[PDB]
């Protein structure tokens, strides 16, 4: 790693949105002593390399607007172009706001065709990770605009923020996007936020030793069982399954959708092929057609007529396939579905399209297929020991992908993160306002805005009141608002039972984007939260709940009774309870609990009806009174 | 008795046994002369003091019909009685299933059925827990026309056609079946005395005191409906009803599978559907699969069909005048208690109509209704007398003791899953107590091995149908006795399944050789004889090959098990050598053990004779 000549960081590059309004730092390497000359906005500025290969140039502060060029010159020379000052948000967490307005463009088709903004520009961080420490240098990528070429890529969740934003506040918008999905709030958090935690700054120094780590794949590779041999039949067999000449022996009735362990196919893992024969009018032959199979659990191909027309390779992607013109013939065609399922329940989600679509028509795909199970997977131990997985290291993606900017001027913070630290949602309390305060240190910015998002609804419904990880989760960003220069966007209102990753980024996007107007931009009289728990009181065998961010009124969202308000006595055993607005206030009780001591609302992964608004038509978080 | 009785199975139509010395038996007043007037002939008796008076006649040739006339202070006639062949047909629920509820299947069957001289006396289920009872209850023989077809024992109805068809004589049913009952409820108490366990409980239950004291236990140690559906002022299936807060739903399915968790109690679900012209001002058919539990299936706000348990398939007639041309609505309200409810997978869900048919799977809009909040289920409860042993023996079999009989079909196992084990000295026990209690030693026994059922499995595994089976395979070490494989006759999704034809028809070849006298009818499949370890192949070897073994789709060998000394199986590999099968696995280099077919529902049984019967599931290790 000898500098010969001037490197600059891979986010100072050509098109950089560079941070309004700060004393702005233009940093890099060259060979020792080597003289730099930056020319920028009519002045010349130099500085001489360290013996350390380090160059820093400090510029003053700049108001929003641009373009402007800089040409750095020593032994070799740079020119950045087409250089804007704006604001500069850092966003930030797992696969929910990795998510690209790419996926999500069905619901979105009219919002990507329409972008035309050059001045939003996202600077995508490929995921990296550093086992040693902090990294000086993000990857190589780029700054790409809001418009034709570059809005597919656009994290959804920060598009919509940075919309929202640009259309009111005016100035160029920079998305710095640094997310990496089912990843962990450790590896996000920089060594001395983790520093109190035993058992993880342990794994922290282990892993700076690259002896211990070879030990460990090593065993891990020793013990590591060789490549299984398929024992598919639909493959194996002297006609496979897909063949357009293959005759079924031995198949049975499926019905799309459905998971196979409830259609008489116990503890199956392996390969199961799907078969159906529709027809198709000449109207839908010849075009291009489009194939929507829902989500599938593991793995399938795809195949019409014999011709693999789509393959996706695990359970979250939606299932999206279009097919050339041509695939489709008139009358009979055979479509043949490889369904592989390596662990828990595979088939096909239910509530999700199942469809083929050509010339504006459509043909329903579930219903009845036939099914045939190519190869049963032997159940063999699958817990270890793995190799050292970087990705779900402490701190392994902040040193590689958060701590090379801390030098760059940032406006402030998005994060959505969380699904994967449900297994230790309670000390999530801890973890949120230590990542918070670590990269306020790391970034020198004491003040930065965090702003997060509180996980959405999912999962499973229930109609009894019962415990939830994810509502302890969602109490810890809730209570996280004792820390200053926060804000918290509620989602349990845009979830989705059946699916992680649900559709709705934009209100995600905008709701955070309220919190950036009212607490970054100075829009004093906003209504930026719905009703979060304040106070309560008990009063005979009612309690009494006291709000903050009512805006200018409580109400229900549908006009219906307020639901899923539960109330206990001292045995924190919890019913479903009445629940009525008072003014500014919720009144809680039941016949049932004489002496009422606690009140939840919306204490549930999936909360049937979490219908408490403010008139802002802004959710209430869900809460608990007992601790 | 002051007045001349008679047993109810002795009565109009009755088909007496042929070729055996014949008991006719009643009640009148003491010291009451009876006259009987028969076959051109007089016969006389004396009544006891006990108030019995009995007339033995002669052994009777296939024929009739007869007239009987009694005469005692008051007569009596009765007519149209033939003789011919009388079999006891028994058991569980799928002897019980009545032609009725197969019509779509037997539809034909049922409507060309004109056989006068197949008749079936139909037992009324009935229960003593004091002992045997005297009478059977009132019921009558009813005959294989269109008046009587229908209520046929389904099982019962196709054995008695084929002996019917090639045998050519008057063939009597006795149908004293009762769903979801044990062996030992069928046992008399000289059956299950060396069961000590069970022997307890008989003594117990003919105590009326001891069991009314635990009754009234139960009335006093052992929840209000709120459902929405019903309870709100608009109900849920009204045609004004404006649905908010519904979401999609999926049929066939569980909810328990679309996102509603550990939830027993009442979900709606509603679908509006387009109806064609052509559809409309006639008689319309709803197949709506199976329901867990119980269903009200409503059409426009009318209430077309309920069901109350899980178990019947779900096959409403909807007047003309229900349906109207355009936008229909469907509403089922579905009560769950117990386990997964909603709608069984792999069942006909549909509407049909002047020809038509209109897809009810799909789409549907749910909400819940109510949600069970738990409790405990154990009671305690009431001494339900069904379930006790002897109780349905006392009353439903005990009263024929002196009726001449043929042989007996016994169709029974599913209940007794839960102690299969001792289901092996449970049958031979049931065999040799009727034979004792007929006074029949030699009284023929078929019965049928239970069907294949549940979900499959793709790995080698226990299964305790598989031990009932092999409890039903080893009791044919009784004499006189004969077994029905029906492991390629059951569905996985149903534990009562359709295909009652090949159960009564198998039993009907047991009948035609053992009985009848067809000396070279293949009558069984392949049945394990013995096997030898030779190496690493293991040599099974049958009886019953017939003209020869083979596989019933023409490939491979399919589930056959190997295992060592451990008795960890794998899937092996068979060959079909002679009257033998080689099984030997790459992986087993010292084997020991051999299975077949050994679960609840094995994927492809496909080991058969050339005459098409299936072999027996079966294990080597004991
Ligand atoms: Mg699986
Ligand atoms: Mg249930």
């Amino acid at each position: 790693g000898s500098h010969m000549q001037i490197r600059l960081p891979h986010i100072i590059c050509d098109s950089m949105i560079l941070q309004r309004d700060v004393p702005l730092k233009i940093w890099g390497w060259a060979s020792p002593g080597e003289q730099i000359v930056l020319q920028f906005n009519g002045k010349k500025w130099s500085t001489k390399t360290g013996a350390d290969e380090k160059w820093l140039i400090n510029l003053p502060a700049m108001k929003a607007g641009g373009p402007y060029t800089m040409e750095f010159s020593g032994k070799n020379k740079v020119v950045l172009k087409d250089i804007l000052f704006g604001d500069v948000w850092l966003c930030t967490g797992q696969s929910n706001m990795v998510h690209q307005l790419k996926v999500h463009n069905i619901t979105y088709a009219q919002d990507i065709a329409s972008a035309n903004y050059p001045q939003i520009r996202q600077f995508w961080v490929p995921t990296t990770t550093n086992l040693k420490g902090p990294s000086e240098d993000l990857p190589k990528s780029s700054w790409k605009p809001a418009t034709k070429e570059g809005i597919n890529d656009f994290s959804a969740v920060a598009y919509f923020f940075a919309r929202k934003i640009y259309q009111e506040q005016k100035i160029p918008i920079g998305i710095i996007n640094s997310s990496v999905g089912g990843t962990t709030i450790e590896a996000w958090t920089g060594e001395d936020g983790l520093k109190d935690l035993e058992e993880v700054r342990k794994i922290i120094e282990r892993n700076k030793d690259s002896a211990a780590v070879n030990k460990i794949n090593k065993l891990a590779d020793a013990s590591q069982s060789p490549p299984a041999t398929s024992a598919d039949k639909g493959m194996l067999e002297a006609i496979k399954w897909f063949d357009l000449q293959y005759q079924p022996k031995g198949w049975r009735k499926f019905y799309v959708p459905g998971y196979w362990e409830d259609q008489g196919m116990r503890d199956l893992d392996g390969v199961v092929w799907f078969r159906k024969e529709i027809e198709i009018p000449a109207a839908m032959v010849a075009v291009p057609a489009f194939i929507q199979m829902g989500r599938i659990v593991d793995a399938d191909r795809f195949y019409i007529n014999g011709t693999l027309i789509g393959s996706t390779g695990y359970q979250y992607p939606q299932r999206r396939y279009t097919v050339p013109a041509g695939i489709l013939k008139p009358g009979k065609n055979i479509l043949v579905i490889r369904v592989e399922n390596s662990n828990g329940k595979g088939g096909f989600v239910p509530d999700k399209p199942y469809s083929l679509q050509a010339n504006q028509q459509s043909i329903d795909l579930k219903g009845e297929w036939q099914y045939k199970v190519g190869e049963a997977y032997r159940p063999a131990f699958r817990g270890g020991p793995f190799r050292i997985q970087e990705q779900a290291q402490p701190t392994a993606l902040y040193n590689a992908m958060i701590a090379p900017v801390v030098q760059y001027g940032i406006k402030g913070v998005l994060w959505y993160q969380g699904e994967s630290n449900v297994g230790n949602a309670l000390t999530y309390k801890k973890l949120l306002p230590a990542l918070i305060q670590n990269w306020r240190a790391q970034f020198k910015r004491r003040d930065l805005p965090f702003y997060y998002v509180q996980l959405p609804n999912y999962g499973d419904m229930r109609y009894q009141p019962g415990e939830s990880a994810w509502a302890m989760l969602r109490e810890a960003a809730l209570e996280t608002l004792k820390v200053p220069n926060t804000g918290m966007a509620v989602t349990i209102d845009l979830g989705e039972w059946n699916d992680i990753h649900p559709d709705d980024k934009k209100d995600v996007g905008e709701r955070l984007a309220l919190i950036a107007k009212r607490l970054s931009y100075g829009e004093k009289n906003l209504v930026y939260s719905g009703p979060i728990y304040k106070s309560s009181t008990i009063e005979g065998n009612k309690i009494i709940v006291s709000f903050e961010h009512i805006g200018s009124g409580l109400k229900t969202r549908d006009g219906e009774s307020l639901s899923q308000f539960e109330i206990a006595g001292a045995d924190k055993k919890f019913v479903w309870a009445i629940a009525e607005i008072k003014g500014n206030q919720v009144i809680v009780h039941s016949p049932q609990i004489t002496k009422p001591m606690y009140v939840r609302y919306a204490w549930a992964d999936n909360p049937v009806n979490p219908n408490l608004y403010n008139i802002e038509n802004l959710p209430a978080s869900p809460f608990r009174t007992d601790r």
